[PDB]
DNA sequence: ACTCTGACGCTAGG
DNA sequence: CCTAGCGTCAG
């Protein structure tokens, strides 16, 4: 009605006093609507259509003196930004976006609360709105009040709860909302209202999750850390790293060729034709037909079977590798197909324009972590695998596949053995505190702990040792130690409690957690964030103890998920205000932040990276203070696959 | 013919 | 331990 404006039409005074209004605003609302006009506000997760506008609800006065008539608008206005082009462009469209991109600016630099019920979205179509006039670094600043980040503080197993979840959950009480309108089951009058009411209801909502957030002590939490990031993953969503589609089209094609070879060796040492992608099939060849299992190695698998017959895991096969050559050819096909299908065939699916840029997650995980989807950049193959070419040696990296776009540089800052540290940290464990105090970390403990002093000793057992040490960093077990390095349950479990008793702090770190865990309902991290588990006190003892794995491996991981994410908002934030630093976050592989940077660039941003991230160890706030140092590994070049390392 | 869905399995990243 | 993503297969 009058509740509802364009800011288009408003009047020269009328769009100064808006302005005025923007500054002196106790709280902002808003939501995106689309051309449905659909809203954030649910149900439908992802809009099939495209952002018509921006709606913002100016609260002059919020819940948590004296009248006023502004007479262009009522209280308290909803006032409607126009997102989307339209047919022709001409200079009106010009001031339009003027005007826009004034008001849109306010929003992202004013001193009051700002509600959005998905905040990244709204912060990259602003972003992409801006374009020319703006930069990432005038949003860097912006924190809006995002109450699904805050259920998922609370609650962090459900990931994706619409809005109406969240009013029915908790919103204290009986309140109704029509989130579902849309032009053409109903009129527009119908669609704005609801939006407006709804909006209104989104700020109950938020404040309500606000001050359960405080009662969990997760405040502090949401504060510092979660929200600070929302304009972080908007950035790198606004922006695409090029790849190479030519060279992709090429290798493609010759994996595939392998992969026809395999295919055929494997159907010839086979003794039948059979699907090469089924592991039912594979799992009745080896087993009901060449009976492998019977054979020499009996139990080297993990009994008898897993239940009649053991799986096809490449553990199993492992096993299998010396009795009959099928094994070692499932298995070089299974690395040639994950190759090509995932990071080649995969990688083409996504991009546009030559380049392709991922979609992130916050409240993607229960440990904390970010996740990245399509594609998914956290997942691409470190190390390049080796091929022999059909029709020389045959060298594949997915990793060289990105890019930088010249002329810029990537730099790649890794937190050296952080699980280990945090690990170290929460145990306080005397020999592993005396082991970080530089130079090759994880050689100095293979010899501190087998006592032989070799040099530069087995590169197997810096696997060994770093396999045991992720064996009981994600917690725990004899079998599926086993499982990972190539010995028998005995051997592993030997292994394991000799790593156990070498270091005792970290039994008692483990036995902590869990007490905690039983007594609480739930563990904590670091930072604060939590991870219920109700399970702990099931009556069933496998529940139980899964519960007690679980809660033993979410204090390292969480913990180191809180460092990784308060890294990434303190490099943003130094780059952020800088007369002179272009470095721009392109994304976070978990422990090791990818950035792109003006060639001329590079030294004085590695300097401002390795400076800001080894600083993390000592900071207020929170009472955050670690027991051992942060090392951090920086290295810089052209492509993402070859990086030389750098100081 | 065609496309979905949901249970199950493997592997890469950490 | 926990992700994304690629497979089969039956309905």
């Amino acid at each position: 009605k009058k509740h509802f404006c364009d800011i288009r039409h408003l009047d020269d005074w009328a769009k100064s006093q808006l302005i005025e209004m923007l500054k002196q605003a106790a709280a902002l609302v808003i939501t995106v609507m689309y051309t449905d006009g659909s809203t954030q506000l649910g149900a439908d997760q992802t809009p099939v259509s495209s952002v018509r506008g921006i709606v913002v609800l100016v609260k002059r006065q919020a819940e948590g003196c004296g009248p006023v008539l502004e007479g262009f608008v009522s209280d308290d206005p909803c006032i409607y930004i126009q997102i989307e082009h339209s047919a022709i462009w001409d200079q009106e469209q010009e001031a339009h976006q003027q005007f826009a991109r004034n008001v849109l600016f306010q929003t992202m630099k004013c001193k009051c609360p700002v509600i959005c019920f998905n905040a990244k979205d709204f912060v990259r179509i602003v972003l992409q709105f801006f374009g020319n006039d703006g930069s990432w670094k005038h949003v860097a600043d912006f924190i809006g009040l995002d109450p699904r980040i805050a259920a998922w503080l609370i609650d962090p197993s459900d990931a994706t709860p619409s809005f109406e979840d969240l009013v029915e959950k908790y919103c204290e009480k009986s309140i109704t909302v029509k989130v579902n309108s849309t032009y053409g089951n109903s009129s527009r009058n119908i669609v704005n209202q609801n939006v407006r009411e709804n909006l209104k209801t989104l700020y109950r909502l938020t404040m309500d999750l606000c001050s359960k957030l405080k009662d969990y002590g997760l405040w502090q939490l949401f504060r510092t850390l979660e929200l600070p990031l929302i304009p972080i993953l908007a950035v790198m969503e606004s922006h695409a790293i090029q790849v190479n589609k030519e060279e992709m089209e090429k290798t493609s094609a010759l994996l595939g060729a392998r992969l026809k070879e395999l295919e055929q060796e494997a159907h010839f040492v086979a003794g039948e034709r059979f699907l090469i992608t089924s592991n039912n099939q594979l799992r009745e060849i080896l087993f009901g037909k060449l009976k492998l299992h019977l054979l020499s190695q009996r139990n080297s698998l993990p009994r008898t079977g897993l239940q009649k017959y053991p799986s096809t895991s490449e553990a199993v096969l492992n096993a299998l590798r010396d009795l009959h050559p099928l094994p070692k050819i499932i298995l070089e096909y299974r690395q040639v197909h994950k190759i090509k299908s995932t990071f080649v065939d995969g990688l083409l699916a996504c991009m546009k324009k030559g380049s392709i840029s991922s979609t992130w997650n916050q409240t993607g995980t229960v440990t904390g972590r970010l996740s990245a989807k399509h594609p998914n950049i956290q997942g691409i193959s470190k190390h390049p695998i080796q091929i022999t070419t059909p029709k020389k040696i045959l060298t594949i990296s997915p990793r060289a596949m990105f890019v930088s776009s010249k002329g810029h540089t990537f730099l790649a800052a890794d937190f050296s053995q952080i699980e280990l540290r945090i690990l170290t940290h929460l145990s306080g464990d005397p020999e592993l505190l005396k082991l970080f105090q530089r130079d090759d970390v994880f050689s100095t403990l293979t010899s501190q702990w087998k006592d032989v002093p070799v040099e530069q000793v087995t590169h197997a057992d810096r696997e060994q040792t770093k396999k045991v040490v992720y064996a009981v960093v994600y917690g725990a077990g004899k079998e599926r130690l086993a499982a990972c390095l190539g010995v028998p349950i005995q051997e592993a479990a030997q292994f394991l409690e000799s790593f156990l008793q070498k270091y005792k702090k970290i039994k008692d770190f483990a036995r902590a957690a869990i007490a905690q865990c039983h007594q609480t309902g739930c563990v904590v991290s670091i930072m604060g964030r939590r991870r219920p588990l109700p399970r702990i006190h099931a009556h069933d003892q496998q529940l139980r103890a899964q519960a007690e794995r679980q809660a033993v491996n979410f204090v390292v991981q969480g913990s180191a998920a809180d460092l990784c994410k308060l890294a990434m908002i303190h490099v943003f934030t130094a780059v952020a205000a800088s007369h002179t630093l272009t470095a721009r976050l392109v994304a976070q592989i978990h422990d090791e932040l990818l950035f792109e940077v003006e060639d001329p660039q590079i030294p004085e941003c590695a300097a401002l990276v390795r400076r800001t991230m080894e600083s993390l160890e000592q900071v207020q706030a929170l009472e955050l203070q670690l027991q051992v140092p942060l090392k951090v590994s920086l290295s810089a070049g052209r492509s993402w696959g070859h990086l030389v390392p750098l100081q």
